[PDB]
């Protein structure tokens, strides 16, 4: 199982605009367009994107080359990240893949703001960790995908996507 094995399972892939789980008009797997309620300001950025003109749907290609980017913007951004930075250097292989999960799905930051959380997880501190990071908006929203980020952060194994 890899990062964007992992991805693919929480966001999953859809080829035609669509919104997701805030009410935003998002293409592919997870990719957002835009936070403006205009399905026109969607299709607009969409274009932009994809450099060709779409009419609101993509191919499987398109959906994975923006995968692509977005899977890379999200490593970098972490690696730039002075927060972010010193928390994933000290994490082994899979609770890097977790940062990464959370950092593409509420950018850097979102993330970068859960202070008490980061500490625990540089500390090693597993357990407590996984109960702070339940105390949020995020967990409250999406806590299938939230728990299922949440064990990988705990166990540091990929039980939780096994399933899936």
């Amino acid at each position: 199982m890899n990062i964007f094995e992992m991805l693919r399972i929480d966001e999953g892939l859809r080829l035609k605009i669509y919104k997701d789980t805030e009410g935003y008009y998002t293409i592919g797997i997870g990719h957002l367009l835009t936070k403006s309620p205009s399905l026109n300001a969607a299709k607009s950025e969409l274009d932009k994107a994809i450099g060709r003109n779409c009419n609101g749907v993509i191919t499987p290609d398109e959906a994975e080359k923006l995968f692509n980017q977005d899977v890379d913007a999200a490593v970098r951004g972490i690696l730039r990240n002075a927060k972010l930075k010193p928390v994933y250097d000290s994490l082994d292989a899979v609770r890097r893949c977790a940062l990464i999960n959370m950092v593409f799905q509420m950018g850097e930051t979102g993330v970068a703001g859960f202070t008490n959380s980061l500490r625990m997880l540089q500390q090693k501190r597993w357990d407590e960790a996984a109960v702070n990071l339940a105390k949020s908006r995020w967990y409250n929203q999406t806590p299938n995908r939230a728990k299922r980020v949440i064990t990988t952060f705990r166990t540091g194994t990929w039980d939780a996507y096994k399933n899936l």
